[PDB]
């Protein structure tokens, strides 16, 4: 008996850090907006695998953020124990949404971020200084990738980097959990934590974002303690996963194409341009596509029902030739001009300036550095993370002139 399905498992795990799974690329050429998978469970859903309809889809508000519901598309059973807990404003709708986003959005304005910039070239120069001081071979997610967006994202929130040890393991365990104990064991450690960072700041006003919001919003009642919880939560793992991810898979990525790292190093006002196409082109959060309908939604003769879940694929989106010539060729030279790495819409990435700019120093960094700069095993003997989360590698050896 034929095992043919016209519902493949969703998602699909890379065997190359950089390029679509086997599955994706027929996702990707079969004609159409929409395709049905079938979830770990066994649930069907759609995915959304081509670029308009990804963003008309992001932008309509029939596709709820919600991941309470009991039909949103979950692909592991990672948050089916933490549904007791609050969700952040990446779980929310408007105008809900809107009210808690407004509370941290002055943290990552462009003028903010700009203003970042000599904190984050010590981060980046500091952790570079210690790593090449060691001598190699090194781990370049343990040693650069993780702990500098760890820093920088700990000043903005005023999580103190003393704890970093127990928040950095709190935050990998919660994001790569493969069971339902594990997560909940993992948020519920980093809870505990950043309860007790907010009765601190109770005693002892202090700076940063999660001092700013005791001080203000949950001294009014105008956010729940536990709400704060998962809001702080989620820029802390958001503002240091994503980043360490972007930065060890462009390592990798560029390495495997040399002639454009080169042209890289030669001209370093590509960077901004390269760092563009390197998000688009490893797409790692399509984790962060999943949506439930409250109400039918026809596109393009295709119908989704209500109560129906639907992933917006992003990495498949930013494979659509009908905007990105060649979609499968990296070229920094490129315009990757409207890219779904970050979203689109209402939930567009908060953070997105300050990706961009710690990607850009870090670039700039390994190439000033560190220019001899090589992987220390062939990339085949990587393990890479699988679709069920953020896309990356654990462990990146890498080598140097001493
Ligand atoms: C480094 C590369 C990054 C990528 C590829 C990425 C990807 C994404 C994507 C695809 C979304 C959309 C979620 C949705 O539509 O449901 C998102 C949202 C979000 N990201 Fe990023 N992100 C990155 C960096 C960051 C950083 C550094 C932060 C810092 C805290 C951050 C914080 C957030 C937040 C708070 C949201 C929710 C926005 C909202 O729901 O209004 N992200 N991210
Ligand atoms: O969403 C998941 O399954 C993993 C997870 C756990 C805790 C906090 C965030 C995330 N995912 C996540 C991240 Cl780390 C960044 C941007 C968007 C999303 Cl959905």
């Amino acid at each position: 008996t034929p095992q043919t399905t016209d519902a493949p498992a969703f998602p699909s795990n890379r065997s190359c850090p950089y390029q679509l799974p086997d599955g994706y690329a027929q996702l990707r050429d079969t004609p159409g907006p929409l395709h049905r998978v079938t979830l770990y469970d066994g649930r069907q859903a759609w995915v959304v695998t081509k670029h308009e309809a990804a963003r008309k889809l992001l932008g309509d508000p029939r596709l709820s953020s919600n991941r309470t519901d009991d039909n949103f598309p979950a692909t592991s059973p990672r948050f089916e124990a933490v549904r007791e807990s609050p969700q952040a404003f990446i779980g929310l709708d408007p105008p809900e949404h809107g009210t808690r986003r407004r509370m941290t959005i002055s943290e990552f304005t462009v003028k903010r971020i700009k203003g970042m910039r000599p904190e984050v070239e010590e981060v980046v120069h500091g952790f570079l200084d210690e790593m090449l001081a060691a001598g190699p071979t090194a781990d370049l997610v343990s040693q650069f990738a993780l702990p500098v967006p760890s820093m920088v994202i700990c000043r903005l929130l005023g999580v103190p980097y003393a704890d970093h040890e127990f928040f950095q393991d709190a935050s990998k365990r919660l994001v790569q959990s493969t069971d339902a104990q594990s997560a909940l064991t993992a948020r519920n450690d980093l809870a505990g934590y950043l309860d007790g960072l907010i009765t601190q700041f109770q005693t002892e006003p202090g700076a940063g974002l999660v001092g700013a919001l005791v001080a203000d919003q949950l001294a009014n009642g105008e956010i729940d303690r536990e709400e704060l919880i998962s809001t702080a939560m989620l820029l802390l793992i958001a503002g240091h996963e994503t980043t360490a991810s972007m930065t060890s898979l462009s390592v990798i990525t560029l390495l495997d194409h040399p002639e454009q790292y080169a042209a890289l190093r030669a001209d370093r006002s590509l960077v901004p341009g390269a760092v563009e196409e390197l998000l688009r082109y490893l797409a790692i959060a399509d984790i962060a596509g999943g949506r439930v309908a409250t109400a039918d939604i026809e596109v393009e003769g295709q119908l989704i029902r209500a109560g129906e879940g639907v992933i917006v694929v992003n990495s498949i989106a930013n494979r659509d030739g009908t905007v990105y010539e060649d979609p499968d060729a990296l070229d920094i030279h490129r315009s990757a001009r409207h890219h779904l790495a970050f979203g689109f819409g209402v939930h567009q990435c908060l953070g997105q300036n300050l990706a961009r700019l710690e990607l850009e120093v870090i670039l700039n960094a390994l190439m000033d550095r560190v220019p001899t700069l090589r992987l220390a095993v062939p990339v085949e003997q990587l393990v890479l993370r699988p679709g069920t989360t953020i896309q990356g590698v654990n462990e990146l050896p890498v080598t140097w002139h001493h």
